């Protein structure tokens, strides 16, 4: 998990909840940046939402768990892994229990900028059917990623 770190961008998300992933949604955001601390077993992860109408830079902490997993507290708890590392990009599974106890599955491709190459779709897609998300549900968010570098 230490091929993690370094500078990276959301490029797309998907959700089986998709009003999660949506403008306006808790869940949709932009990285920025992972730093690994102790052999990754604390991920801090870089990011902006939009809150109130307004870019909002925020850090959270992941904290690896005996089962391969990291947990963190961001809109509810969630557990979240890689399912698939390459140098331009990270493909993550995550896990929102959010505070009303709704759960949200969700697939995010982290990335050096550029959008997904035809096999890197093919890869989203395949992960997409494995985790019973919705192929209508994978949102490109790198186009709208407005707020500063």
């Amino acid at each position: 998990f230490a091929e993690l770190q370094g500078k990276w961008y959301t490029i797309v998300i998907a959700a089986d909840n998709l009003e999660k992933i949506e403008e306006g949604g808790p869940l949709r955001f932009y990285f920025r940046h992972i730093d690994c601390y102790k052999n990754c077993s604390e991920m801090e992860i870089t990011f902006y939402v939009i809150t109130n109408n307004q870019c909002s830079k925020t850090t959270v902490i992941g904290y690896l768990k005996g089962n391969g997993t990291y947990e963190t507290q961001f809109e509810g708890n969630n557990i979240f892994q890689p399912l698939y590392i390459t140098s331009d990009k990270i493909f993550f599974t995550n896990k929102n229990m959010d505070r009303a106890g709704q759960e949200t599955n969700m697939i995010v491709v982290a990335g050096k900028g550029n959008a997904l190459t035809p096999e890197e779709n093919e890869i989203l897609v395949q992960f997409a059917h494995e985790k019973k998300i919705p192929v209508e549900n994978i949102l490109n968010i790198l186009a709208t990623d407005t707020c500063p570098e």
